[PDB]
């Protein structure tokens, strides 16, 4: 019948552009791929100015509220802190929250099995007026962390501006790609601002937008803390000029239940000698976590990929075709 | 023939069984695979009181034994030191390991090729009562890490408490898991220890407990540093509830040879300013190298995926029906 | 016909002679690869003095130049540095690339929107005798970084020894391998230096030797900053003994354009208290950053992946002599 063997033509045709079109075209299947080796490094160009009663106005710098100073992809940036200052070792009462004593017999000597605060002396002194906690060893100065402010201390921390310098490189191509493009200048960076249409490519980004971004607001995220995900990806084809080759960034909003374990924080002290006697300022900070994931391919035309592909292909089309006649007769 | 029948249908209720069951619900075809976006928050609780001799009594927290004070990935908790207080630059002996001198005109000025310790002036001064060393500029106090303890100064470290807090996101099916699952609540983590067997929800970590599932006495580790990797898999079968996925913590022990660079060490300073002369505390610090790596896939329904599987199919049944008629005739 | 009938045994033993060699032996189809895990320390051991004008000698030490002070995959090298002394927090001039001044009503009370360098008190005050800049609060001795010095501050760090100390273990298969290979012995690292075929296992690696290896002058990285990228694969048959697994290092250059934001650099500040009141050192160091990944893979025979190759072997080979037979009937 005529009729069959136009729909035997028409499944051979179909099965010969289906595997050119897709594997060629849409999978690029005569180009190879190769990962990407790539170094990401930081900068943070803002300045917050905190007042707390009873102490001077605080000046935090770049280095201050950048813990990871030498330029790390996963990187803090302070945005709200708890000072305990002038902490020097010695006997003295411990927090409430870790135990609550009556009597001098209700302390026993140790150390506490979990949350431990300090060796107990296996005494019970007054922490305040109204309650008495069991005296221990370590610094006096206690670290209260019951009142966090609702306002964030480093709340102009919303609109600073962050650059982000990454370098990428594919060892099989010997081909060197940078995030700064030819379509940025140096004129450019100095007032450009990143914005997923209209400044893709300014490699300035604003940790508000970013945060924005991502799907959390940069007030309630910045009482508590949170955690900001950056991706780089690098996706280019080498057959073209290196000129097409762009970066693309995506926020990805990493963030949990409030009701249990809500934000990010962290505690680290700075080390001071003070009229012969060592001393340390505590400070609770917390601040939003941002990770910088970068992951790209790159692919150019050869020739064993291309001849892998066309083998397959046919076998494609010899397999359709043979399936195709058991179809027709059985 | 009847018998080249029988054998057809039954290669053939094979390979469809085959083609119907394996890759269908075993390696999930019908569903998609996607990669997630990690970042991992870790916090110590824990207090080591160490006495050295001819100093006071030391306390050491959160902010001390944690090196990394935002909290990384790869973190290290010290259980064992080396303190060499007061370092000055000035013009004194070096370590006996550098060089030993007999007479002044075998010191030469300059400095050493490898494992140099300073600039050397030229001149053999006594090192100790017996044996003499070449002068160089820098710290006075040389640390001396010929002597280690054999009881670690923060044996203590072995049964703190450790958390992790690890917030997975998947970007394409914009789903987003924290390792606190709905099954851990508040009063469980106030009272829980991450066991296997019993607890394997609860996001507090043993620091023995993880060294000894590693396959390493805590001991020898602690007093000569080593090396323990974790790791956290999300693997969510996205057809069900997102309840149903928890993350899986393994625990795997990086270990080398003892007669060859034994255990995992570093050196930091502490800069400060005493009686207006710029001085530092010198610490060996020999601890745990603790690294955490997070990898997960997730798979929905989609119709895609099932189609091409489901012709995949077809083509593999249909070669196998041609091999099966190809052997029958040969 | 005698023809076609060698055309068909000469298709038929190119297709028995691929599926047998190439599948299975030299792509290893019947092995099982596993991912690894690895953990990588690093330690410097070199001595730099750079005498400063007004400043005292000043002696760098492997804490020094070495930020991170546990050691991460991602590590600065200190090649040279800007120091601004004696930082106290105060009302004083701003620099001129800020903004430059003319009256005081040009300068407005708030902070700078872009780039801010502290609160504006509102008052153009002399930053020196010919220009004025706008009076802002903060640390006072503001950080000069127009003048870069030519001869790098820290130049000997150039031929200095760098050990990497990397451990990896494959869960699957329950094997842990370090880099220092049986052929390393402890008298090996103490007189041996890395080079591509002298010393290929040798864990010592000078840091000159891997900027240069990397295409790229220590000078000119010095200067302004640089990043280099080190790789280790693990490339090893679980088939033969584990002595023969061997890692491979190479060091990939992270090439930047140089008249848009030439090398590497950041800020970190040193907090002390002197004579009662808070000061710091403000340094902007032009570091290189050196990258260490690491990725490999181990091959181990097994049942399963022998017999699915096989089977597609045979596929493969049904196939092609069913279109070789298609081709004859055209
Ligand atoms: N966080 C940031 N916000 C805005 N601009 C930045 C930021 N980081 C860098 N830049 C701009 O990008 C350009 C290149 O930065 P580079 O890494 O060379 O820093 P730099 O110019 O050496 O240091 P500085 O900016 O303190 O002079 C600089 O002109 C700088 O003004
Ligand atoms: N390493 C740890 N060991 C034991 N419990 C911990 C640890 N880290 C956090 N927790 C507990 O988990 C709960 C929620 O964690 P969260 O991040 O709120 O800590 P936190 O309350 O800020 O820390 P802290 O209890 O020191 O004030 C807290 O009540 C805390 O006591
Ligand atoms: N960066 C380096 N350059 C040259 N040799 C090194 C380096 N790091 C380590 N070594 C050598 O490797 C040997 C083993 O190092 P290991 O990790 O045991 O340090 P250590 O001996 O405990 O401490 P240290 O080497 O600081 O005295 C040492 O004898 C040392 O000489
Ligand atoms: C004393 O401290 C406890 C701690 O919980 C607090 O509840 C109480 O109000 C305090 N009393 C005073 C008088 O501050
Ligand atoms: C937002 O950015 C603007 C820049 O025009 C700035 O004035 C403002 O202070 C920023 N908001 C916060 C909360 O810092
Ligand atoms: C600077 O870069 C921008 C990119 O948006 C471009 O439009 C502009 O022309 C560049 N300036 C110069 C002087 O080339
Ligand atoms: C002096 O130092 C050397 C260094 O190895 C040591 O061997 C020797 O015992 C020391 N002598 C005294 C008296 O401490
Ligand atoms: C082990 O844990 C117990 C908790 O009951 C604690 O008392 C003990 O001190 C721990 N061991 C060490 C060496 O710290
Ligand atoms: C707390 O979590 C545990 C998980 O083991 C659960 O058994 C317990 O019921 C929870 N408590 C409450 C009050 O829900
Ligand atoms: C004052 O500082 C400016 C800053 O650009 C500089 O150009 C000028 O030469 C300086 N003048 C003197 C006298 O140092
Ligand atoms: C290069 O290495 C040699 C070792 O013989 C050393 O003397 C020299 O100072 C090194 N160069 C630099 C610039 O440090
Ligand atoms: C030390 O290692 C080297 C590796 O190059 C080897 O040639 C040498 O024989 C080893 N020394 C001893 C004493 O085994
Ligand atoms: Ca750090
Ligand atoms: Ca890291
Ligand atoms: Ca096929
Ligand atoms: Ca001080
Ligand atoms: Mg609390
Ligand atoms: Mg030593
Ligand atoms: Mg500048």
């Amino acid at each position: 019948n005529k009729k069959v063997g136009v729909i035997f033509r028409l499944i051979q045709l179909v099965v010969l552009v289906y595997v050119i079109g897709w594997v060629f075209v849409y999978e690029k299947g005569y180009q190879t791929s190769s990962g990407l080796i790539s170094s990401v490094s930081v900068k943070l160009k803002g300045l917050a100015v905190t007042q707390l009663q009873g102490l001077g106005p605080q000046v935090w710098d770049v280095a201050d509220y950048v813990f990871p100073a030498h330029g790390d992809s996963s990187f803090v940036v302070m945005t709200n802190f708890i000072m305990t200052p002038q902490q020097a070792q010695g006997h003295c009462a411990e927090n409430p929250e870790g135990g609550i004593c009556q009597d001098d017999s209700g302390c026993t000597p140790g150390k506490a099995e979990r949350k431990a605060q300090g060796i107990r002396t296996g005494n019970c002194v007054p922490f305040n007026g109204t309650v008495k906690t069991c005296e221990i060893f370590g610094w006096c100065p206690v670290e209260v962390d019951d009142k966090i402010p609702s306002p964030a201390l480093l709340h102009e921390a919303e609109n600073f501006t962050l650059f982000i310098k990454n370098s990428i490189s594919f060892p099989r191509f010997k081909v060197n790609r940078r995030n700064l493009v030819e379509e940025v200048n140096g004129t450019y960076m100095k007032k450009c601002l990143y914005h997923k249409i209209l400044h893709p490519l300014c490699p300035v980004f604003s940790l508000g937008y970013v945060v924005r971004e991502s799907g959390q607001d940069f007030r309630s995220l910045a009482e508590k803390g949170g955690v900001v995900g950056i991706t780089i990806d690098w996706e280019c084809d080498l057959d073209w000029h290196v000129r097409h080759c762009k970066p693309i960034y995506q926020f990805h909003g990493l963030y949990g239940e409030k009701n249990l374990s809500p934000g990010f924080n962290f505690r680290f002290a700075r080390h001071f000698v003070q009229n012969g006697t060592n001393r340390r300022h505590l400070f609770k900070v917390f601040g939003i976590r941002f990770d910088i994931l970068v992951d790209g391919k790159a692919g150019k035309f050869d020739i064993i990929p291309t001849m892998t592909t066309i083998g397959s292909g046919i076998g494609i089309f010899g397999v359709a075709t043979v399936l195709c006649d058991l179809l027709l007769l059985h």
